[PDB]
């Protein structure tokens, strides 16, 4: 059997580390997966969708929420094709998804660093119209409110999670009257342009500033060029695999099934990016 | 025929072979292929499953990364039988394939030629697994590149590895502890190389003033944010033009299998930092 996977295009995301685990889970079931690459060219990823639904795989499995894809999603749903979505929160459909707990992972990073005495505690954020990030933003705001800390506008810069979003951040951050003695990033790309930028304003990182990430991306790269190694949410991704292939699977063997959504727990690694204080 | 290029990848990982992949779909694009990856997950049953898989029907061809002596009999398999087979940075002996190389030698030549032009006269070099050939083309390079430039070869400023994560640090630390330590080195990858500076930093040292570092891959490049102020110097592998030069191979090879295996290769280009500065 053959199970396709589309994506958008081969990069260093925490997906390298899922791709892997499909390959895993999918020989314990006799399945072989099948990998394409859009190069970020819709139109490439509609021909390789055709190509495995016309017959070189018996499911499709896709990655993300991406509104673009929102028509070829419903299109491919009219049909009875196998498909699995991982992180999809599209509205109107109904379709077997594999989800990660954005807003609680950023509940339990906030709960961590307030268990180590921080309690002026900032963070940077994705796109907020990307469910993930507005998730990320929400779950900071509830943990500031549980634990009994005030929310201030001025500890969350709102980004488009581009590169050197976490310098300009971390700017705006520590020029304040009073800088955050903790910040919790949307993701690990910006913790490191945190802690490079704060080393530049002679910051020392954990000593002046705590820093807690998303992804856990050293994992991926082996390495990260800083001199501290993130504290940062993990993505389940051994558990997302294993659930995504049992979903195909199920569905593979019976057409009657209907759109299960499974959601999984992140889980902090603690890496060197944060201290306790006073 | 399919209109499938398959690839088998011993795994996904962040190397510089992710840009390659990129590239592979689109040229295969402009030949009007589609591109198919797999991954063995390193088991190699897994591998020669994914090879069936493909040579019994799935694609037209073949396309296969490495140099691993274990692939070597599977290898041959393939090239008795027919189908379409391009590798990439292979240098198996003994057979005769279409193969797109890179020029790891003259790359590590162009490393070392750097820094003495920068004034440095006390070079390290920090191996790679040199049974591998492109870790022994690049610690050959650096030892023919001391001799063309005048300097006395050194044993003791050659640190060999099996390339793993750490072995920068622990190489950084022998070569800083020495009585006359490098002004700088040529790592054979840019992880070495970030990990040097790191450990440069923790005992004291600033990175390029107390030591000159040039890396290999520019693995930089599949970073899409900016995690230090110091990027390596590092030589950047053609992977645009080898992805190019695999497809058209793996095209005529489809089309003629009476076209007779070519070998391509490819020279690196030096990437310039911040890691390096001029000594006196």
């Amino acid at each position: 059997g053959v199970i396709g996977v589309v994506l958008n295009e081969f990069n260093a995301s925490v997906y390298l580390k899922l791709a892997n685990y499909l390959e895993k889970f999918a020989y314990n079931y006799n399945y072989n997966v099948v990998f394409c690459s859009s190069n970020d060219n819709y139109e490439s990823k509609s021909r390789y969708v055709q190509y495995f639904t016309g017959g070189a795989a018996d499911g499709l499995i896709l990655f993300g929420s991406d509104t673009r894809d929102k028509e070829l999603v419903k299109r491919i749903l009219k049909t009875g094709f196998p498909l699995v979505l991982i992180e999809n929160y599209f509205n109107d459909i109904n379709v077997n998804d594999v989800i990660i707990n954005n807003f609680s992972g950023a509940v339990n990073a906030v709960n961590y660093l307030v268990g180590l005495g921080h309690r002026k505690i900032a963070h940077i954020t994705g796109n907020v119209n990307h469910r993930a990030a507005l998730e990320r933003l929400n779950g900071y705001i509830r943990a500031l409110n549980e634990n009994g800390l005030a929310y201030s506008k001025e500890y969350v810069i709102n980004t488009d999670s581009g590169e050197q979003s976490g310098c300009k951040a971390a700017d705006q951050l520590l020029k304040l009257k009073e800088p955050p003695t903790a910040v919790f990033t949307f993701n690990d790309m910006q913790g490191y342009e945190v802690i490079q930028r704060a080393s530049e304003l002679g910051l020392s990182v954990p000593r002046d500033l705590s820093v807690v990430g998303f992804d856990n991306i050293y994992d991926i790269f082996r390495f990260i060029p800083s001199n501290v190694r993130l504290t940062s949410m993990k993505q389940p991704m051994e558990k997302v695999a294993e659930a995504a292939i049992q979903l195909m699977v199920a569905n593979i063997d019976n057409a009657d099934e209907q759109p299960k959504v499974i959601s999984f727990e992140t889980e902090l690694f603690h890496g060197t990016s944060c201290c306790e204080r006073k």
